[PDB]
C-alpha cells in the first residue's frame, strides 16, 4: 500500500480534464477521510467525509486562505462505510471539482481558488488503507 498521509505531486497544477483516481479501503470504527488540495499553504478543495459528527455523517468541503476556513459546503448523501473499499474520482472541470464515489456522482465544488496551475499537490489522509492514487488526462 501507500503510506498515509500521503502526498500526491501534481505537475505544473491542475486544468480542466485532469482526473484524480484514489483506490482505498476504510478502516474499521474510521472517524474521518480528508482530500486537500493544496495551493502553497493554501487548501483550494478540503474534502472531508466526517463518519460522526454529532451521529450523523455528513462530507464537508471548504477552502483555507492564509489559514481561514470559509463557507462549508455540507454533503449528507454519504457513501463510505467502515471496513470497505472505496474508489473516489475528482475531475478537474473549467467551474468545478467533479466528485464521483463507487462510479456514481457525489458532489461539485466551484473553485474559489481560480489559480489552478498553483493548485499543486493533494493530501490524502484519515483512517483509511490507500491503495493507489494517480491522475489522468482524459
Ligand atoms: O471547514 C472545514 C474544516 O472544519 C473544521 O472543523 C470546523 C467545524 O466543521 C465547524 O462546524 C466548527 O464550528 O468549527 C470547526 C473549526 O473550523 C476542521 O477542524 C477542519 O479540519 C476542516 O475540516
Amino acid at each position: 500500500p501507500l503510506i498515509v498521509p500521503y502526498n500526491l505531486p501534481l505537475p505544473g497544477g491542475v486544468v480542466p480534464r485532469m482526473l484524480i483516481t484514489i483506490l482505498g479501503t476504510v478502516k474499521p470504527n474510521a472517524n474521518r477521510i480528508a482530500l486537500d488540495f493544496q495551493r502553497g499553504n493554501d487548501v483550494a478543495f478540503h474534502f472531508n467525509p466526517r463518519f460522526n459528527e454529532n451521529n450523523r455523517r455528513v462530507i464537508v468541503c471548504n477552502t483555507k486562505l492564509d489559514n481561514n476556513w470559509g463557507r462549508e459546503e455540507r454533503q449528507s448523501v454519504f457513501p463510505f462505510e467502515s471496513g470497505k473499499p472505496f474508489k473516489i474520482q475528482v475531475l478537474v472541470e473549467p467551474d468545478h471539482f467533479k466528485v464521483a464515489v463507487n462510479d456514481a456522482h457525489l458532489l461539485q465544488y466551484n473553485h474559489r481558488v481560480k489559480k489552478l496551475n498553483e493548485i499543486s499537490k493533494l493530501g490524502i489522509s484519515g483512517d483509511i488503507d490507500l491503495t493507489s492514487a494517480s491522475y489522468t488526462m482524459i
